[PDB]
Formats: structure tokens, C-alpha cells, sequence
């Protein structure tokens, strides 16, 4: 409905993640990421050296879409997928890579304002 939704995403350590991606195609991983975001079952892994090789492609990133500011502490973000070096969507700085959340203990929470498709 609303164009944006406030979410608090659990930040997960890459080596804890049990399900290392959302599926097998760009369209499936964006769809599954959106449904897990809706269901409150989406985690966030912050991207550092060595993180992406330990996750499964296609990747779904949340990237900063923002205008001038970030409402409250919630950065405005949108989804961008990546498969074999090609990205689908264009957006700003990467806040991290999304993965299914199945009970892993987070190290932090990231407050974001997720934009619609």
C-alpha cells in the first residue's frame, strides 16, 4: 500500500547465516526478499572483504535511495539485485546484503525506510 515502510532489520554475522540467499534468479531473489521484508523474516549482512563469496548469488542489496536526509534514524533504501557482476536497479551506497532470517542472533539492528518497487 504505502510507498515506504519503516523496518528494523537484524544485522547478522555472515558465518551464522543458515540460508545464504533468496533463490536462483534475479526476479526470484527480489520477490523473495520483498516477501521476507513484509513477513519480518529478513536479515542484513554488512558487506566487508570476504562476505559476498560466502553468500549465494544472485545477491539482493539494500542501497541508500535517500533525498537530502534520513527521516528519524531510518535511511530510505531500495532493493538492487546482482548476478555475475551485473546489477538490476540503480541506487546509492550499499547498507548490506539481505538474507533470510531463521533465528540467527543479530549483532545490531538497522532502521530503514524501505521503498516500494
Amino acid at each position: 500500500e504505502k510507498t515506504h515502510v519503516q523496518l528494523s532489520l537484524p544485522v547478522l554475522q555472515v558465518r551464522d547465516v543458515l540460508v545464504r540467499g533468496f533463490g536462483d534468479s534475479v526476479e526470484e531473489v527480489l520477490s523473495e526478499a520483498r516477501q521476507h521484508l513484509k513477513d519480518g523474516t529478513c536479515g542484513l549482512v554488512e558487506v566487508e572483504k570476504g562476505v559476498l563469496p560466502q553468500l549465494e548469488q544472485p545477491y539482493v542489496f539494500i542501497k541508500r535511495s535517500d533525498a537530502r536526509t534520513a527521516p528519524h534514524g531510518h535511511v530510505m533504501v531500495e532493493l538492487v539485485a546482482e548476478l555475475e557482476g551485473i546489477q538490476y536497479g540503480r541506487s546509492g551506497e550499499t547498507l548490506g546484503v539481505l538474507v533470510p532470517h531463521v533465528g540467527e542472533i543479530p549483532v545490531a539492528y538497522r532502521k530503514v525506510l524501505l521503498r516500494k518497487n
